């Protein structure tokens, strides 16, 4: 087995429908990698839809600061095992229930960085003419200064010709709802905005209802804290039902607001 014979494992750090992900150490150069391992996706299925939007996504995407470094891919056995860089500070997700447990949440400056880090990382996929589509606390990783890495591509698709797979509602800008695909790259600046509003404190997200169309006609949802009008007034530009008045990625990574 590749798997057991050039890495050691050292700790399960994932589970669920898309297998198990475990913290391993390779060998070879004793660096630390997070190596997903799931089984052979059955053939017409989503899972072997995003298998393959995933595989696309490693080709073309070269390495960048704030996108979780891709190394290898391979089959066992009918298993496939992807390899890559090992965040040491899981997903922001988790970081965001620790703040809760603590009764605490990201402070402004920590959100502004959040917002131009994950900025970044869009600039980048959007500048190599592909869509993340699935932004959302659980897909931002964090290695620890504190860097913020843009994971899981599974439903990364090509501005030129989308495949718009289901997203999660929560995160769902309406034009997508509505199969409007010709402003995707806007799509994820809403959906990151929704992000930075979950690292902010707010309660769950709505899936449906009064409350997830208010969020939709452009009202941020509430947050445990005071933020500067400056920064709530970009959260609110991000979540504007008009995609063409959200910024684009190269906006928001050059926005003062973001930079001092
Ligand atoms: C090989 O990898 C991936 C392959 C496909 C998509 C995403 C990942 N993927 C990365 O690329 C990644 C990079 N770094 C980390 N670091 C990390 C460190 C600690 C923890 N903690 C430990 C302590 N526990 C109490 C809680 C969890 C969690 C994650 N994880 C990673 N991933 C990852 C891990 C779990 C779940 C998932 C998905 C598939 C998204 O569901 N992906």
């Amino acid at each position: 087995s590749r798997y057991t014979t050039e890495f050691h494992e050292l700790e399960k750090i994932g589970s669920g429908e898309f297998g198990s992900v475990f913290k391993c150490v390779k060998r070879l150069d004793g660096c630390i990698y997070a190596i997903k391992r799931s089984k052979k996706p059955l053939a017409g299925s989503v899972d072997e839809q995003n298998a393959l939007r995933e595989v696309y996504a490693h080709a073309v995407l070269g390495q960048h600061s704030h996108v979780v470094r891709y190394f290898s891919a391979w089959a066992e056995d009918d298993h496939m095992l992807i390899q890559n860089e090992y965040c040491n500070g899981g997903s922001l997700a988790d970081a965001i229930s620790e703040n809760y447990r603590i009764m605490s949440y990201f402070k402004e400056a920590e959100l502004k960085d959040l917002l131009l880090q994950v900025g970044r990382g869009l600039r980048y996929i959007h500048s190599m003419s592909l869509v993340h589509m699935d932004i959302k606390p659980s897909n931002i990783f964090i290695s620890r200064k504190v860097m913020f890495k843009i994971g899981d591509l599974g439903h990364v698709t090509r501005i030129s010709s989308p495949q718009v797979e289901e997203g999660d509602s929560r995160f769902l800008a309406n034009e997508v709802l509505q199969e409007n695909y010709t402003h995707l790259p806007k799509a994820d600046i809403f959906a990151l905005a929704l992000t930075v509003v979950c690292a902010a404190g707010a309660e769950p997200l709505p899936r449906n209802g009064d409350q997830w169309h208010e969020i939709r006609q452009g009202r941020l949802p509430r947050i445990p804290q005071v933020l500067s009008q400056e920064f709530t007034e970009l959260l609110k530009v991000m979540i504007h039902p008009d995609p063409e008045r959200r910024p684009s990625a190269m906006a928001l990574v050059k926005h003062s607001v973001l930079l001092s």
